[PDB]
């Protein structure tokens, strides 16, 4: 698989791929005979875990050590479990925080005849 | 009002206070006998809501355009209906984020979060 194939199986853009392999946090892709980049279904895993874990919210540090997890035949799910109960808490501030952010908006809308809403905003 | 006076009145930095005005986001300030950009009570507004707007969902393209409808003498409804937008696309953002959670949560209660390697946490989150 050259890297073509990943960005369409994975979904992730061949900038993401390539960004993800500077920083070192996925297992560099093979160099082939012709001296461009191959892949296996190693790398497919640990990209779409990437993937994945952007979207729930880990940083870029915090979806690595995903990625060591995942590949450390001797892990201990309990760690997995700690940082995933940790990431949770994170989503229920952020769920908070827009929460708050609507009810502002439903409040000045709701006050507009349809003007409260940016007389009050300025 | 200087830019300084500005920056300390909104909260906004003297940098961002030119960015927006570079962007044509805000009115151009006029200019003193000196050269030195002068603001009044309408430049404020236009950036406090500019700040506010930002700060409660709106991009800087949906902000500047909440600032021409505040200039604008004549929008009750206009207004009305792109907050009720915004609001639209925070419950969705909302809903995702409820998805994604419990989606977390499911995994959780299943993985035996002990020292086996056997995680379905990982698992799934994985290939
Ligand atoms: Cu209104
Ligand atoms: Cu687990």
């Amino acid at each position: 698989m050259n890297i073509s194939d990943v960005a369409k199986i994975t979904g992730l853009t061949s900038k993401a791929i390539r960004f993800y392999e500077e920083k070192g946090l996925v297992t560099p892709p093979m160099r082939s005979e012709n001296g461009y980049r191959t892949y296996t279904q190693q790398h497919l895993n640990e990209l779409t875990l990437l993937r994945q874990a952007r979207q729930v919210g880990f940083n870029l540090e915090e979806s690595g050590e995903l990625v060591n997890l995942f590949n450390d035949p001797q892990r201990h799910s309990a760690d997995v479990k700690r940082r995933t109960l940790e990431k949770v808490a994170e989503i229920e501030r952020h769920i908070e925080e827009l929460q708050s952010m609507r009810d502002q908006l439903l409040a000045l809308a709701n006050a507009c005849p349809g003007c409260p809403i940016i007389e009050n905003l300025s």
